[PDB]
DNA sequence: ACACAAAATATCCAGATTGGGGACACGGTGATAAACATGGA
């Protein structure tokens, strides 16, 4: 129905499983975009429990909605190395053994790097009752979001859309998840995405419907 | 203490000359360290 703009000065989308080196894509993930979603509706996580995994989340209950996304300015980056939180991966010993509360005790710095700037304006389409608590929350009673303001109709952009087996790509993303929890499972099937350049309204092949 | 008048025409530099000779650095060195991840019985 209707959507928003947002922008932000600094981001850091950092893929999964990415091992001692770290990396970004120029977009951020669908799980990330819904994540912030649900955040500023004030509803909380389903899931309150405690252990070795935190993103117990059955799909039982969830709110509908359909997710599209833009771009407005391609973004640079830059990298910082400074230090890591190291997870033991060796038998190692000795002191990390001896105290161990919380220990993480190993440090070993690598990589990684973060994003130049970040302006994009997202679409929405969801229930009313979705709409209005989200109304109400941002009116009512990490370094990334900075401001957030609906101005829909104007200011056009490019969009993204999953492309199949013909021609070619251009300034595509690498990879995008759509729903994922960190247990054992499928993850996600389609991964390649791709942005068209154009002024008017996205197609409708753009807006991507969510499991969730 | 009254009135009247308060300059006019010619001319305002000419030559010769504006540096020459020698030299523009020599040696010695150009970081050193610590911070593991997988296999077979």
């Amino acid at each position: 129905t209707r959507y928003l703009r947002l922008k932000a000065p600094f981001a850091a989308f950092r893929p999964f499983q990415s091992g001692s080196f770290r990396s970004t894509t120029p977009v951020p993930s669908f799980s990330a975009v819904y994540g912030l979603l649900l955040n500023l509706a004030g509803i909380e996580q389903r899931q309150e429990v405690e252990g070795k995994v935190t993103l117990i989340k059955p799909k039982a209950e969830l709110p509908k909605l359909a997710i599209a996304i833009g771009q407005v300015k391609p973004s640079s980056t830059s990298l910082i190395n400074q230090q890591l939180h190291n997870y033991p991966v060796g038998n190692s010993g000795k002191e990390f053994a001896s105290r161990t509360f919380g220990s993480k005790y190993w440090i070993a710095p690598v990589r990684r790097e973060v994003l130049v700037n970040l302006d994009l304006i997202i679409g929405l389409q969801s229930p009313v009752e979705f709409w209005q608590k989200l109304d109400q929350g941002l009116k009512g009673e990490n370094f990334l979001f900075d401001e957030i303001y609906p101005i829909e109709k104007p200011d056009l952009a490019s969009w993204y859309c999953p492309l199949e087996p013909d021609t070619r790509p251009n300034q595509g993303a690498c990879r995008l998840t759509l729903w994922i929890d960190r247990e054992n499972n499928t993850q996600t099937t389609i991964k390649v995405f791709s942005p068209s350049d154009f002024r008017l309204e996205p197609p409708a092949k753009a807006w991507q419907q969510l499991p969730g």
